[PDB]
Formats: C-alpha cells, sequence, structure tokens
C-alpha cells in the first residue's frame, strides 16, 4: 500500500538543524515511494506554542523545499474530534473514570468490586492498557525493541474537564491520517510502547516506527537553542544556501556510500530507512562552509546579487550606491569563488562601492569601474 509519512512539530518558537531534519527524512522518504507526506502542528500545549512560531516552520520548510502534501492539520482544531472518540471507547469500556505508576484501583473487571464514586468528584479518564504480556515492535534503527506491559501503566487521556490529552491525540491523528511510517527523533522512543497499544486497541495496524539519533553540536554536546544552536533560518541570515543546507544536512545521518554531493533529486532517489545511522551525528561548520562555496559557484549570479543586497546593508553600502555602482551580477561572478558565504561575497565585493582608503584581474576589475571613475582615481 501507498506510504503516508508525516512532520508533527510542536511549535516552541525555536528550529534548529536537528528539528529540521526530522521533517527532512519523512518527506525524502514519502517522495521516494511516491507516497504523501502530511504535515501536522501538535499545539495542545497554549503555553508553549504561537502562531509565529508556526509561521517559522512553514517558512522553513519552504525555504528547503520541504512540500507537504496534506495539511497543516491543527490539533486544537481537532477537539471534537478526539472528544468523538473518547466517547466511543468509553460506551466500548477501552476507558474508564478514576477518581482518585497507576495501580488500576478504579479499573473495571468482571469479578471486581468497584467503589461508588465520590459525589463531589469529576473523574479523569485512562485507557485500559494491557497488563499482560510484551508490546514489541521492530524500530528501523534501533532494531527490536520489547516492553512488558507491567512496566506501563493506565494513560490519562482526558483531564476531567473532557480535555484529550496529549498522547491520545497523537494516536487518533496517526490513525485518521492513515501513517505507516513514523519517523522521528529517539526522545520520544519511550512514548512509542503506549502510543501501539491504544493504536491497536482502536482496530488500526501498527505503522513502522524508526527512531533517530540525536544531532551533536561541535563540542559533542546535544544541539540544541541553550546550547547555542543557530536557528534553520539563522543560516540564511547567515548567507547559506537552501540547497547546500540541504544537502549537508542528508549527510547528518544517513550515507550512501562514499557520496557527499548530490542534488535534491538525487537524494530522494537514494533515500533509505536502512542507511539512517544508527549513533550520534556531529555537526561540522567547515564540511558545511566547503559545501556552501561548492553550490556558490555554481549559483546563477543575478539570484546572488538579490541575495547579497541585505549583506551590503550591513556594511553600510544601500540600494541606491549599488545601481550607480558597477553592475552588481558581474561583481558578484567575478567575487564568489573564495566565499564560504554570501556574506563574503558582499564583503570582498565591498570595494566596488566604497571610497577608497586583494583584487582580480586588473583588466576586468577596471572595466566594471567606469571610464570617469578609473581615470579620475589614477589622476590623483
Ligand atoms: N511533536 C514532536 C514529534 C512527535 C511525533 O513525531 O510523534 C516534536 O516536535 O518533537
Ligand atoms: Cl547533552
Ligand atoms: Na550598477
Amino acid at each position: 500500500r501507498p506510504v503516508r509519512t508525516r512532520f508533527a512539530p510542536s511549535p516552541t518558537g525555536f528550529i534548529h538543524l536537528g528539528n529540521i531534519r526530522s521533517a527532512l527524512y519523512p518527506w525524502a522518504f514519502a517522495r521516494k515511494m511516491k507516497g504523501t507526506f502530511v504535515l501536522r502542528i501538535e499545539d495542545t500545549d497554549v503555553e508553549r506554542s504561537s502562531q509565529e512560531a508556526v509561521d517559522a516552520i512553514l517558512e522553513g520548510m519552504a525555504w528547503l523545499g520541504l512540500d507537504y502534501d496534506e495539511g497543516p492539520y491543527y490539533q486544537m482544531q481537532r477537539m471534537d474530534r478526539y472528544r468523538e472518540v473518547l466517547a466511543q471507547m468509553q460506551e466500548k469500556g477501552l476507558v474508564y473514570p478514576c477518581y482518585m505508576r497507576y495501580d488500576g484501583t478504579w479499573r473495571p473487571e468482571p469479578g471486581k468490586v468497584l467503589p461508588e464514586p465520590p459525589a463531589g468528584v469529576a473523574p479523569v479518564l485512562r485507557f485500559r492498557n494491557p497488563l499482560t504480556g510484551t508490546v514489541a515492535w521492530d524500530d528501523a534503527v534501533k532494531g527490536r525493541v520489547e516492553i512488558s506491559n507491567e512496566e506501563l501503566d493506565d494513560l490519562v487521556v482526558a483531564r476531567p474537564d473532557g480535555t484529550p490529552m496529549y498522547n491520545f491525540c497523537v494516536v487518533v491523528d496517526d490513525l485518521d491520517m492513515g501513517i505507516t511510517h513514523v519517523i522521528r527523533g529517539d526522545d520520544h522512543v519511550n512514548n512509542t510502547p503506549r502510543q501501539i497499544n491504544i493504536l491497536r486497541a482502536l482496530g488500526g495496524e501498527v505503522p513502522v516506527y524508526a527512531h533517530l539519533p540525536t544531532v551533536l553540536n561541535e563540542q559533542g554536546e546535544k544541539m540544541s537553542k541553550r546550547h547555542g544552536a543557530m536557528s534553520v533560518m539563522g543560516y540564511r541570515d547567515a548567507g547559506y544556501l537552501p540547497e547546500a543546507v540541504l544537502n549537508y544536512l542528508a549527510r547528518l545521518g544517513w550515507s550512501h556510500g562514499d557520496a557527499e554531493i548530490f542534488t535534491r533529486e538525487q537524494f530522494v532517489e537514494w533515500f533509505d530507512l536502512e542507511h539512517l545511522g544508527k549513533s550520534p551525528a556531529q555537526y561540522d561548520h567547515n564540511k558545511l562552509n566547503w559545501l556552501n562555496n561548492h553550490y556558490i559557484k555554481e549559483a546563477d549570479d543575478a539570484r546572488l546579487a538579490g541575495l547579497a543586497k541585505p549583506f551590503f546593508a550591513a556594511l553600510g553600502i544601500d540600494a541606491g550606491a549599488i545601481e550607480q555602482g558597477p553592475d552588481l551580477v558581474s561583481v558578484m561572478g567575478l567575487m564568489k569563488d573564495r566565499a564560504s558565504t554570501v556574506k563574503e561575497i558582499a564583503e570582498n565585493s565591498a570595494m566596488f562601492y566604497r571610497a577608497p582608503a586583494h583584487t582580480p584581474s586588473i583588466d576586468a576589475v577596471l572595466l566594471l569601474f567606469g571610464r570617469d571613475v578609473v581615470v579620475s582615481r589614477i589622476e590623483a
């Protein structure tokens, strides 16, 4: 059956390379298998979610060409659906009210006597998790994982006001959206057994899970905002081209023999879960810089010119001063070859737009400065 993957970010306000890699891989797996890639926004923690955060996710995804086939589906807009499933579960006895790990004191069982519910209390609803046996899956990354159901408990699926809880919302979404493959950070591995049990109890087919190892920073710690990570659009703002960041990130957790340089289309054609790395990958800004230099040489000069404009401003060089100065498109072609970033292009090129206080072939340089400008500057 056709593949259906998803990217289901919680919008907490900051996205680094590690985060957007968890979009890249399910996108690539869907495109490789001619399947569907779904976008879901996990906003049920209203305290730690915002519209700004959502637009930044959409902007980073678009910058990297991670187009999605369905969505964005917002969990906070699916509360009627979640409530409907909870009512069905209660009718079928798959969830029960609790009126106080949890020890199942309020779990109904044939033969067991339950107390009368305390008159003053709105119960929480809990899922009837299996008490015997084990929950196991063949993780595409981690291999066979197996957990005793005795170690799990009867998950709260709804608060006393009836609001559904996070893990339950995930399962309903994965069911409703027909998800076949769940590729996500291994920081979610512990939620997997409880999700599997609910999904199965609801009648679904359990997807294939692939839990990605952490991404490390250059200090060998987990890449994170607190550890000084740059944001995805921070890379753009520092002069990195999207095609470079895409090629770099693809290889930060996945391999295909010796290959290091490849297009998006070739990545899609090659991508496979079997060659996801099984241990953490480590960021290396020198490697990213090499690739960015490579792609800068390859980039169209008029494109580079437009990307360069905000870096010239940062150097006290103005739109008007550029139009009046040497042709920027020609300047880009002449100066880009040594640059690791678009910012460096602009810095190396500022000499064409600054009053004189390092140069390519004298003749090309003179041609781009007008006749009038070269003539006068000599005489003095
Ligand atoms: N919302 C989670 C992903 C959950 C999932 O993929 O099941 C995150 O942002 O890390
Ligand atoms: Cl760490
Ligand atoms: Na000009």
